[PDB]
């Protein structure tokens, strides 16, 4: 009970896929894979296809392909990206070559539904909880997004929001540079190589996504990355002592120091007009240290979230086994790895 694969041309590629997934359209390529939009006549749901793309060329992309299998099958929450299936048309490990990926397909992506736009404070409420709810339970077994921004956010018409692209954050220098959204949510001391960082990258990045569904405008749309971090300290401050200290990287401790000194703005008179716990919880996570912003956790018991905080319902993860993070395999041992991960599949109920 191998099922019945049929074969379609799109992207100008082969896309050979189970009979259930019917009605397969492009919705973009990427360096990466393909993504197909498909509807799942199994489930009932409109679902994402990706095909990975060349997934065992090279040790870089068969340590990939396994790294993003294994974090698609562990993920099991309302607010995260899971996988529903996955499959391959080969018959035996040595025939495999391809891996499709499919995961529900919610409707759009946040940044296609919000941008120029400012929100109504309810709707910015929902939006955020279900961020941090998601970024809980992802940070809960030991995951870092370290990418977090509104195109990895899918939403759907209900204002219900998955997020995307957790634990791969693998960008060229090129992607990062001018004038571009794949920088502007960033944590400085990610952006800048500081240190070696923890989750709070990410509570740095709802800050700023939050931010930007309150006014309508980025928070910090840097030119480039010095110009981004002159408008972040402008805001936040310069570092002092005690933080300048934990700047392990010399070069960027050195830089930082010959500074003007600016102290913390008024967060009231930025953000104006706006719910106060809503700027109360925004100065939270918009502190240039990163061991003292608020946590998802401590985030979602905070009183902005009234309405929707249910401790009894914000769920935290298995644990997260990633030794294999730290092994160096061959090609054809990450790609037998990754066999065995998909051949254990086992759908979600
Ligand atoms: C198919 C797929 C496979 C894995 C991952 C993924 O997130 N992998 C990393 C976590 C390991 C994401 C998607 C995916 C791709 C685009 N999507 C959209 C658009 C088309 C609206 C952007 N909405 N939902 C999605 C979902």
């Amino acid at each position: 009970e191998r099922p019945t694969f049929y074969r379609q041309e799109l992207n100008k590629t082969i896309w050979e896929v189970p009979e259930r997934y019917q009605n397969l359209s492009p919705v973009g390529s990427g360096a990466y894979g393909s993504v197909c939009a498909a509807f799942d006549t199994k489930t009932g749901l409109r679902v994402a296809v990706k095909k990975l793309s060349r997934p065992f060329q090279s040790i870089i992309h068969a340590k990939r392909t396994y790294r993003e299998l294994r974090l698609l099958k562990h993920m099991k929450h309302e607010n995260v990206i899971g996988l529903l299936d996955v499959f391959t048309p080969a018959r035996s490990l040595e025939e495999f070559n391809d891996v499709y990926l499919v995961t529900h397909l919610m409707g759009a992506d946040l940044n296609n539904i919000v941008k120029c736009q400012k929100l109504t404070d309810d709707h910015v409420q929902f939006l955020i909880y279900q961020i941090l709810r998601g970024l809980k339970y992802i940070h809960s077994a030991d995951i870092i997004h370290r990418d977090l921004k509104p195109s990895n956010l899918a939403v759907n018409e209900d204002c219900e929001l998955k997020i995307l692209d957790f634990g791969l954050a693998r960008h060229t220098d090129d992607e990062m540079t001018g004038y571009v959204a794949t920088r502007w949510y960033r944590a400085p001391e990610i952006m800048l190589n500081w240190m070696h960082y923890n989750q709070t990258v990410d509570i740095w990045s709802v800050g700023c996504i939050m931010a930007e569904l309150l006014t309508g405008r980025t928070l910090f749309p840097g030119t480039d990355h010095i110009d981004q971090l002159k408008l972040i300290l402008r805001l936040v401050g310069t570092p002092g002592a005690e933080l300048l200290k934990k700047i392990s990287s010399e070069s960027a401790r050195n830089y930082i120091q010959s500074l003007t000194q600016m102290p913390k703005m008024n967060f009231a008179n930025v953000f104006i007009g706006a719910n106060p716990l809503a700027v109360d919880l925004l100065e939270k996570m918009l502190v240039l240290d990163s061991d003292k912003r608020i946590t998802a956790a401590q985030a979602l018991a905070h009183a902005y979230f009234a309405q929707y905080h249910d401790p009894d319902d914000e769920p935290v993860a298995d644990p997260y086994d990633q030794s294999f993070e730290s092994r160096d395999l061959l090609i054809d041992e990450w790609k037998s790895l990754t066999y065995d991960e998909v051949i254990s599949f086992v759908p979600p109920p």
